[PDB]
Parts: C-alpha cells; sequence; structure tokens
C-alpha cells in the first residue's frame, strides 16, 4: 500500500472554518499577496464575516484608505519583523510539502514569507495547484499552527488588448532598452507591448517585482537568457508572480526561476547590482516639473505594493541604469490629461521629481535628469496629448514667462 | 632674502576683472558654495555684467525659478563629470598652496571641488583668510587657468537668537539623541538649541552635511568626540562648513575636520555606514499623510542644497538610524500652520510621505513610519499648534470619518 503523504500532519490538518476560528477580535492578519491569495481562507473569513479584524494586503480592491499605511515595499519584512507593522495572522497559501517537509510559498514569496516567520499564528494553505518555486521561498511544515488542504486553481490573469497607444508606447520603451539589459516591468497593456518589441534583443536579464505571460515568451524565444546578469546570472528573479496557468506550470520545479522576499529583491542596493537596469512602471500623473502620483485609484491594477519607487532608485545605482515612467498621455476617455500642471489636490507624489528619469507617452520619449524647470516642463509638453499642449504652455507662461 | 611664494605661479596671476573676461556669453558658470563664494570674482561679475551667461549655485537668495535644476544633492558630481549638469567655468575659492602645490577648498568642497575638477575653465581665487581644511579637499595650482589673488574674511554668520518655540522644538530633539550617536543637522536656531541640550550626552559623533559654531562648542566641550562612530572615528566629516571666523580659526589646518565631496558625504550608502544616524532638518511644511515640503522661499536659509533627504534616506539605512523633521508648528507670524491638511498648490514635495521618520514642534514628537493614514493624521495634529487643530480636525473627520 502506497504512503498517505499527508498522514504525519493529520494532527493540524483541519478544515478553513475550523482554522480561521482562531483568529480574535481586533487582530490584524495578513494574507499572501495577489495570485496566492488563500481562497478557501478567505471564503471561511466572509461566513464567519458576521463574528469578526483587519486584513493586512497590498491590493487594489475595485481595480484591476484610514488604515492604509505608507511604507516603501522593500521595507515592510523589516517593519513586521520590528513589530512596527505588527500581524496576529499569516493566512499563506503553500505548495505541497518536499520530502524533507519544506513547503513553498509558490508564486507569493514578497511580504507572505516574512508575515508567515514572524506572526503569532500561522495558517498554511497547503494547495495541490500552488507551484513549488524556487529561490529563498520555502518553510518547514512544523512551523504552521494550522494547516488547511486545498485543491484549486491559483488566480490567473487573461492578457489585455493591446491598442495602438500602447503599441506607441511600448515601442519607445524598446528604444530605450539595449542588449544585454535588467529588466524590472509589470502587468498591463504597456508592458506587455514593450515586450513584444524586444523580439530582436540580446541576452535580457530579469530582476523585477514580479513578472507573467509576456516574460515567459521571450524565455521560450530565447531573448531572456539571464546571460549577461551580474547577479543571479541565468536565474529570472521574483519576489511574486502572476500570470496564465501556463506561467505556473513553467515556473513549477523550474530551477531557473527564483522569489525572494520583497526585502532582498526590492531593495534598491541589491537592485543596483545588477547592472543594465531598465525599469518600466506606469503612474495615473505627472505634473510638469516631474512629480509622479501613482496609487491603486485609476491605475485599473490588481496590485498596489507602491514598489516602483524601489526600482528607480536602484536603477539609478545600476551600471547605465535607467528607470521610466511609460503612461498613456490621456485618462478618463481622452477628457483627461496625465501630464499636469499641478498633481490633483491631495494627491501622494510616490517618486520624487528630483529622481524621475525617462519619461514615455505615445507622443514620445522626454529624459528630465539635469533639465531645469523651463526645460522639464517644454519636455513634457512635448509628450502630452495635443489637446492638452495649449493649456499647459500657459500655464509654464504664466510660471515662467 | 626670503622666498616669493607666489613666483612660480606669477604667469597665472591675474586680476579679478582680468579673471573673469575670459568668461562667455551662454556659460554656465559655477561658483564656490555658501561661506565659499569668491567675493572678489563675483565683484567683477556684476561690474562686467553690462556685457554678459548662467550662475550655478545652490544658495537661497533673499533668504537668510525656470533654471533650478531639481537634483539630488549627492548626485550632482557625477551628473557634472557626465556633462549632464554642464559648467563651462568654475571660479572656486581656495587656500594658499602648500609646499607641494596643492591648494584646499578650504569650507566649500561640496560640488565646488567637483566643479573645478570637470569645467573646461577654472579660475581659482586664492584667499590668505581661507582655511586650508583637511579631507579630499586639495588641487594642484597647476590645474587653474588663471589665478585670482585675494585678502578678505570669508562669509560669516552670527548664531541667532533662540525663542521658546525653539528651545521646546531642541529640547525634544536632544531626548531622541542617545550617547554614541552620529549627528547630521545645519544652521539656525532649531540645531543650535538641539545641540545646546547635548551637553550631558557622551561620545557624540560627526557625519554632516556642514556644521558651524554649535557643533565646534561641543566638540571643545568633550561630547562630540568621535569616538563610537563607525565611519571616519574620530573625525569630524562634512562637505562644506559656515559660520563665526572662530570656526574657520578652529578648522584650520585641524587634521581631525575632514571635508570630502558631496558625493562621498551625501550618499545614503556612505552615510549609512555610520551607526546610530540622528539627522536633524526642518521644513516649509508637511501635510496630514506626512508628505514634506522643503524649499529655499519661507525657509529663512542661505544654502538651499536639497541635501536633506539625502540623510532621510541613509538614517534609515544606519543601525537604529533617525530622522528628524524638526519645525515650529507655525509660521508668518503665528498665522500659518505648517502642519497642513494638503501641501500648498503646485509645492514640491522634497522628501516623500512613505519615508519620513520622525517630526518635532514645540508641542511634541511624533514617530509617523508604520501607522496608517488616520494614525498619522492624529499623531501630526497632537503636536500641531492648538489653534489649528480645529480645522485639521475637520479634515481629518471629512476624510476617515
Ligand atoms: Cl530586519
Ligand atoms: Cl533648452
Ligand atoms: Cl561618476
Ligand atoms: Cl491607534
Amino acid at each position: 500500500a502506497m504512503k498517505d503523504v499527508l498522514a504525519e500532519y493529520a494532527s493540524r490538518i483541519v478544515s478553513a472554518e475550523e482554522a480561521v476560528k482562531h483568529i480574535k477580535n481586533g487582530e490584524r492578519v495578513a494574507l499572501s499577496h495577489a495570485a496566492g491569495v488563500p481562497q478557501s481562507c478567505v471564503d471561511a473569513l466572509v461566513q464567519q464575516a458576521d463574528l469578526f479584524v483587519e486584513i493586512y494586503h497590498m491590493l487594489c480592491l475595485g481595480e484591476g484608505r484610514a488604515d492604509f499605511i505608507p511604507v516603501f515595499f522593500y521595507e515592510v519584512p523589516s517593519m513586521i519583523r520590528k513589530d512596527i507593522l505588527h500581524i496576529d495572522v499569516a493566512i499563506v497559501q503553500l505548495s505541497m510539502p518536499d520530502e524533507n517537509g519544506y513547503c513553498s510559498f509558490g508564486v507569493s514569496c514578497d511580504y507572505s514569507k516574512p508575515a508567515a516567520e514572524s506572526a503569532h499564528l500561522v495558517i498554511g494553505e497547503i494547495n495541490r495547484q500552488m507551484p513549488y518555486v524556487h529561490g529563498d521561498n520555502l518553510i518547514h511544515i512544523s512551523k504552521l499552527d494550522y494547516i488547511v488542504m486545498a485543491d484549486y486553481p491559483i488566480y490567473s490573469l487573461a492578457k489585455p488588448k493591446i491598442g495602438e497607444v500602447e503599441e506607441a508606447i511600448g515601442r519607445n520603451c524598446a528604444e530605450l532598452i539595449e542588449d544585454g539589459a535588467t529588466l524590472q516591468l509589470g502587468i498591463g497593456a504597456i508592458p506587455d507591448a514593450a515586450l513584444l518589441f524586444l523580439k530582436d534583443k540580446k541576452d535580457l536579464g530579469i530582476h523585477t517585482e514580479m513578472f507573467s505571460d509576456g516574460v515567459v515568451e521571450l524565455v521560450r524565444s530565447g531573448v531572456i537568457t539571464g546571460k549577461k546578469k551580474t547577479l543571479h546570472p541565468g536565474k529570472m528573479v521574483a519576489t511574486f508572480l502572476m500570470g496564465s496557468e501556463d506561467v505556473y506550470h513553467f515556473i513549477d520545479k523550474n530551477p531557473d526561476v527564483e522569489l525572494y522576499p520583497v526585502d532582498y529583491v526590492n531593495d534598491p542596493r541589491v537592485i543596483a547590482q545588477n547592472d543594465n537596469m531598465v525599469s518600466i512602471n506606469s503612474c495615473i500623473e505627472i505634473d510638469l516639473m516631474g512629480q509622479v502620483v501613482s496609487e491603486c485609484i485609476g491605475s485599473k491594477q490588481f496590485s498596489g505594493t507602491g514598489g516602483q519607487v524601489d526600482y528607480v532608485r536602484g536603477a539609478a545605482w545600476s551600471k547605465n541604469g535607467k528607470s521610466i515612467m511609460a503612461i498613456p498621455s490621456t485618462a478618463k476617455n481622452g477628457t483627461a490629461s496625465r501630464i499636469v500642471p499641478i498633481i490633483a489636490e491631495g494627491a501622494a507624489v510616490t517618486t520624487l521629481r528630483n529622481e524621475v528619469d525617462y519619461v514615455v507617452t505615445e507622443y514620445g520619449i522626454a529624459q528630465l535628469k539635469g533639465k531645469s524647470l523651463r526645460q522639464r516642463a517644454e519636455a513634457l509638453i512635448a509628450i502630452a496629448h495635443p489637446d492638452f499642449r495649449e493649456e499647459l504652455t500657459k500655464h509654464l507662461r504664466k510660471r515662467f514667462g
């Protein structure tokens, strides 16, 4: 008779409902990030919602405030370890244990692993369909106070339609990426469009907050080799992953994919050790001085980690590093400009005017570093939508004659 | 007959008027920073102003915009070396050459030295009264295209009156400084008041953008020894200096004082190598989320380097590091609050809400790191002036109920 691989752990295996029962009112509960959200325990949570608690997450709910905690993404794990951001309960989704009793955090390492390593109570949701992902991404099963068994497809993303605006942006981004570059970029039409114009590039590498289908396609086609990387050569390094079922199969037990916790991956000093960084991110608006506002609302994005500034700062120390803010020139169905004379009332600046590098729209490329305020205004106006250039120019004139 | 110590260089020695004559229209001219501004050449410049040119400086003229170039202070030298910020002419004030033909940049190393090492044309203003200051702060006299001799007291500062608001702030700052701390702080009533409450501290060290009379007083009294520093032990490290004639005598040929260029001193990665950093800076306003606006206008300050964020970021990586934004709770003769519901229209954020640490007023201390937006608002309100708390609270309520 074959081995019952769950046998030894039977004592701690409980239903989702039984597990979440041990959360207490007023506690902060951290969940595995993004695609690795523990679906069975979350369902049990809403079921007992009546009785209950603060959920700590980094998602844009209603895309893609009182309790929001501004923090740099790379700083979250130390803040957790120092009890500055206290987590009473970590509900993490995990892969099946290996022979040594280690489970992988699969597609969600990020702060999810640090949370599990620090929380007073740890619930591990072991999903047969959570892939086993390499890197510093394991936890021994003995650390789990409760184990909830599951079998369900993790959250996936379909790739969005690329329009001609996104195509134009992508093509401009590709222009800035030379052979051997190490990339950080996200998901959505813009980054996908950028990757589509990289098929002629050679030996690109990945050191990124996350990647998805578009990156894997360039691995399979031989463009992204990691072969010229100066840190973790030959490896795709990330802190979390999300994409199609195909991405999740490609990464499963794939030693060329390594996840590490966010305090490693997103640390500007670690990012900087990768030569030729090109970081690509989007934002909601940028003012004529170069201040960048990037928030969940308006983003049309599932993950709101605020991790982009980590990469702007890391790229700035990378040998021949570049960061790009790649955005549609307009918003709200073309009725609003993302290049604004003044940021919106009460908006939170997320990347400082003193650190912004390249800005890219469908109308072209601006490099702001080293430009005066006049020069910056003029440079951004030329890549703004034509319908907004007149009003932007008059603010320019009011300010600088 | 004794040696004419100028003799060998006679060929390049010219009047101030003759020297500046070789600047050409449309050129960018960099001047030694702050107290080391080359006074003779500047006078000659205004005299020929008729014929003439962009002066690159980091001063707040009319305290203590089109051509302003937003940049992190520590990044300026590389931007100069990469011709991203091109300097056609460097007019630097220097000490008399030593026996080896090396002049010191005296009290202005900062970007002044990097400018002199990169500019197409270099005018050295050798002042008998510019002190010889140690550190990476020399240039061989053969690099000077013209030499202008001078003998005049460099710009000095009188220490300002400390009021009870400043005293209260200083006392709160001192509370946050433990024995063995390495300090960065500026000039003005607030930092002076802070230093006045540090007389009972032991083995403090200095790694600072600049220092002045207040720091030297604590050296002379045995509090600031540098003895517990983990970088440059026993030394006061800075990038520029300004104070009374007394400070300038104390530093002259004093090997315990070392200046280095700003790309060394202000680099967050170098700052971070000093354990127990305490960085103290002021700003114009801070909003209820923690965004910090610090500009020249309203600052009542001579130097507008924007260097403070370098130290917020460096302190964040220092072992047990702290940064403090120390400000009067009010402005404009008590008619305005520096703790605001929303930053001023068009204001430039200089330190991100995600990185602010401590905020200190005459009404107390707030630590914002790890606090939610609600918690941050409440924490800042409690240290706002009582006359503004009601209106701040109603914005709090409109936002978070
Ligand atoms: Cl830590
Ligand atoms: Cl121009
Ligand atoms: Cl350099
Ligand atoms: Cl509270």
